[PDB]
Parts: C-alpha cells; structure tokens; sequence
C-alpha cells in the first residue's frame, strides 16, 4: 500500500513523497521526486526512535519525519543531501 503527500518547504521549494506501508501498518520506504528523478529511501530502523523516523543510507539522501502510521499526513519533513546540506527544510503538507 502506497500513500502520497505534497509539501511546501523553506524558499518555496516543493516536493512530493510516496510512503510504502506493509501489512503490519509500518512504513517500509519514502520515495521523493528530486529534479525529476524518483529517489527511493528505505526505512532506517537503527536510526529511528520514539519521536523521529529516518529513511535512507549513508551516502544517499536522508528523509527525517515524525512517527508514521495511517498520523502520516500531519507530519512535517526534512530531506538532507549526500553532502549533509538540508535541501528541503521545514516542509509541511
Ligand atoms: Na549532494
């Protein structure tokens, strides 16, 4: 099961993100279209905690958000590039 959310961020940047959900109701990935290219970021269970979910791996793009269940449309997000610069900042749905 997929669900898509459109966001507006700092400096007017816009991004659409698609979240995958398994049969347990947990998210498995976040897929963001960045310069026209689909960037799929797998959920990072080692880095996720009671307040924040992270998607992505070292060397790739990394998405950070709140706790995601079928909650997900009310969460803010941020996306950091491989160089560690926050390229989508303070994003709201
Ligand atoms: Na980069």
């Amino acid at each position: 099961a997929k669900k898509t959310v459109s966001y507006v961020c700092q400096q007017g940047k816009k991004v659409k993100v698609t979240y995958g959900f398994n049969k347990q109701g947990l998210t498995t990935y976040a897929s963001a279209v960045i310069n026209g290219k689909r960037v799929q970021m797998p959920v990072n269970l080692d880095k996720s905690d009671n307040v924040e979910t992270f998607y992505g791996k070292e060397g790739g793009y990394v998405l950070g958000t709140g706790v995601m269940d079928g909650s997900y449309r009310k969460q803010p997000i941020m996306i950091t590039a491989p160089d560690n610069q926050i390229v989508f900042k303070d994003c709201s749905p």
